């Protein structure tokens, strides 16, 4: 059992040391591909290897074939997790690395592909059960769910305690993909690195510090290779897509960002996104964690990329 590591063909083993790599198209290799990042980022002791792998299937299984918030992009917000982990080595605990991976594979389970907002107005049952980051704590229960099932602790060789920080890591950190919760947290940490209170050895500075690195890596689409970004984005309206849709169907006008009338204003829609959320996240990020910069880079190229599209010169 323990003389068994994975290993990926050549350009995988380089490419996917790197910010920008793109898992591929053969849903097959995402389960040996994750594997493959926990045992470096990790070590082979981590995790029971036959456990981790019921655990991955379980997690799979649990995502639904909707256009993005699916099994591949939980798969790929891991694998930005990996990078940021192993271009940070001493930055973080034993714990923590082996928390914010499974909590990254974990972060969308059993999403239906509509906004805490669409629940809301539906009045899902999920929306009586939790007020407020209404996917988010369902993503978490699921975790504990698949964790409990027969076969599938992968935290059992923890202690109690352990076992409670790994928990309360992964819960925090998939609280913190509430992208509503973001921007209150990117201002506290702007404020503190630039007064310099920022405090790594503060837990409520490295919990703030964890959850800009889940807003990374969950809008990793937009630091790939543009036809990369490019093609993503298309998923990403599609299910914005349906679900302004399904709002017309209960008699309420979307927002323009889920309404497929305004097709034409993607390229717009981008921009505002890019200058909005995702260059303050890369850039906060970077100050923080200065290995982290080719996320900035590769987002800022991507502005320029849509920039293009909207001129015609793409
Ligand atoms: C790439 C990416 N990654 C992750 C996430 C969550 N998002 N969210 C978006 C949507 C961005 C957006 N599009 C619009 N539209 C376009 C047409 C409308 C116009 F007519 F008004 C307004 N507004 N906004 C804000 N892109 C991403
Ligand atoms: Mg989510
Ligand atoms: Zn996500």
């Amino acid at each position: 059992q323990g003389l068994m590591q994975f290993t990926l063909p050549v350009r995988l083993c380089k490419e996917i040391e790197l910010f920008h790599f793109d898992i591929g198209p053969f849903e097959n290799m995402w389960p040996g591909i994750f594997v493959y990042m926990v045992h470096r980022s990790c070590g082979t002791s981590c995790f029971e290897l036959e456990k981790l792998c019921r655990f991955i299937m379980s997690v799979k299984k649990n995502y639904r074939r909707v256009p993005y918030h699916n099994w591949k992009h939980a798969v790929t917000v891991a694998h930005c997790m990996y990078a940021i982990l192993q271009n940070n080595h001493t930055l973080f605990t034993d714990l923590e690395r082996k928390g914010l991976l499974i909590a990254c594979l974990c972060h969308d389970l059993d999403h239906r592909g509509f906004s805490n907002s669409y629940l809301q107005k539906f009045d899902h049952p999920l929306a009586a059960l939790y007020s407020t980051s209404t996917m988010e704590q369902h993503h978490f229960s699921q975790t504990v769910s698949i964790l409990q099932l027969e076969g599938h602790n992968i935290f059992s060789t923890l202690s109690s305690s352990e076992y409670e920080q790994v928990l309360e890591i992964i819960r925090k950190a998939i609280i913190a993909t509430d992208l509503a919760l973001y921007f209150g947290n990117r201002k506290q940490l702007e404020e503190m690195y630039q007064t310099g209170s920022l405090n790594l050895n503060n837990q409520s500075h490295r919990d703030r510090v964890i959850g800009l690195m889940m807003t990374a890596c969950d809008l990793c689409s937009v630091t790939k290779l543009w036809p990369v970004t490019k093609l993503t984005a298309n998923d990403i309206y599609a299910e914005f897509w349906a679900e302004g849709d399904e709002m017309k169907k209960l008699g309420i006008q979307p927002i323009p960002m889920m309404d497929r009338d305004k097709k034409d204003e993607v390229p717009q829609g981008q921009l505002g996104f890019y200058n909005a959320v995702a260059i303050p996240c890369y850039t906060t990020l970077t100050q923080i964690l200065p290995p982290t910069e080719p996320l900035l880079k590769a987002c800022r190229d991507n502005l320029s990329q849509w920039e293009k599209v909207i001129r015609g010169e793409e």
